[PDB]
């Protein structure tokens, strides 16, 4: 018959185990921790010019701060080291990567102090490159701080006026202390595009236009790429959506028994409904995938390699791709919008952060607390306290890692500005993973 079972030697986010979320979630093992309302304030140093030319209060949104190779905090000249996208909603569609710094002793969000952008309107037409040209929009990433101690940048060049092409981009952030309290951002070299897709591993930005995905609801991604290091290789961990030869979307995904898991009865009965229903085309065009690419020393393109994980038939958005180390294994984060996904149970206020551990940085990554589920978010978009962007920060000791993520702080009176969530900790044991209780730490916090 139609049906089948295809794996394509990768790990899958299936869709007996999302199913069992909505009765597992409503728990603070899960729960996003509920953040007091009245102590949350902007940060103070967000400040930049607009479209016009006036200062302004910038919105702050995805964040993610420098990082050592294994993936803990760096430091740099006795600084933490916060990138984040920001801009002004006056001009809706703009996002730039920010350089925030703090002083290693500092806690609050008053203590983080603004380099400004790390690139100039200018920085993305000086080198020959095949994308920079075309970019519109700097998009989420990852900072590492090399050997030689230079700042290295990942992240996404956008391009909104080719369809919307995401292309993993790098940068060396070039520093330099003005004072002593004080970091400044000189300018950008070894500026230049590494991967945009292939096409067979990883889908294009040409196959969503040519199945016509501008009509379709077809989500093309190629972003948050994640630097992390491995018995001497160097990766990056992506956001992506599946090519040609490693479980195309389409309408055959939904055969498909490796997109399922569970038993016959289950695939039989879910595939059914999913055939019948009008999340039919939604389920079909849903591959997302996170995907791994190895790196040569000068940081070029080495290796394409087969995705990690995929959530075919599940959701075509799979976001902040983050992975390390941790007791000898392997734990691998997503975040998930409910809104894109189509499960039963899952509705439009539910946004998650899911995690997978395997005993090797490619190998079979099975589902942490036995679902995925890590937290659980279903906090109203117009709620104070809404939180987003959710990424898990190792530490050097202790089994408890930092969670951050950005709050939209969209109230009625003032403060009123996209700020540094409240940072909180998750305990990680084994396979199973627990947020710990009444612990919230200062806005932006990064270490304990
Ligand atoms: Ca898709």
């Amino acid at each position: 018959s139609k049906d089948f079972n295809n794996s394509y030697g990768i790990s899958h986010i299936t869709r007996d185990n999302m199913v069992k979320i909505p009765q597992q979630q409503n728990s603070d093992q899960f729960k996003v921790p509920a953040f007091d309302e009245s102590t949350i304030k902007n940060i103070a140093s967000a400040k930049g010019k607009n479209a016009s030319g006036n200062t302004i209060d910038l919105d702050v949104w995805d964040s993610w701060p420098l990082q050592n190779a294994d993936g803990t905090v760096a430091t740099y000249h006795g600084y933490q080291i916060v990138f984040a996208l920001a801009g002004d909603p006056k001009d809706s569609n703009d996002t730039s990567v920010y350089l925030f710094y703090k002083k290693a002793g500092d806690k609050s969000i008053d203590s983080w102090k603004n380099a400004g952008r790390v690139f100039k309107d200018s920085d993305k037409f000086v080198p020959n490159d095949p994308h920079l040209k075309n970019q519109t929009q700097e998009w989420s990433g990852s900072g590492t701080l090399t050997k030689d101690g230079k700042v290295r940048l990942f992240y996404t060049d956008y391009s909104g006026k080719q369809y919307g092409k995401q292309t993993l981009t790098t940068a060396q952030v070039n520093m330099s202390q003005p004072n002593d309290n004080t970091l400044k951002v000189d300018g950008v070299e070894d500026y230049k595009s590494i991967f945009d897709g292939d096409g067979k591993i990883y889908q294009t930005v040409q196959q969503f236009i040519d199945e016509g995905g501008a009509d379709t609801g077809d989500n093309h991604t190629l972003r948050d790429p994640h630097y992390i290091e491995d018995n001497g290789h160097k990766y990056l961990v992506f956001e992506a959506n599946t090519g040609t030869e490693d479980g195309y979307q389409g309408e055959d995904s939904l055969y498909n028994r490796a997109y399922y898991g569970g038993n016959n009865p289950f695939f039989q009965s879910e595939k059914k409904k999913l055939l019948e229903g009008s999340n039919k085309e939604k389920a079909s065009l849903a591959n997302g995938a996170l995907g791994i690419i190895e790196l040569n020393d000068d940081y070029t393109l080495k290796k394409v390699m087969k995705p990690l994980i995929t959530s075919n038939t599940v959701t075509d958005e799979i976001e902040r791709a983050n992975i390390f180390k941790k007791d000898g294994k392997w734990y691998l984060f997503t975040d998930s919008r409910g809104s894109k996904m189509t499960i039963d149970g899952i509705g439009q206020d539910d946004v998650y952060m899911l995690g997978y551990v395997s005993n090797t940085l490619t190998g079979k990554y099975k589902p942490l607390n036995d679902t995925g589920l890590v937290l659980h978010m279903d906090l109203d978009p117009n709620d104070k306290t809404f939180t987003y962007s959710h990424f898990a920060v190792p530490q050097t000791k202790g089994d408890n890692v930092v969670i951050t993520s950005y709050m939209t702080n969209r109230g009625f009176y003032e403060d009123n500005h996209s700020t540094f969530a409240p940072s909180f900790l998750v305990n990680i044991d084994g396979s199973k993973t627990s947020v710990v209780k009444d612990r919230v730490l200062e806005q932006g916090q990064l270490t304990v």
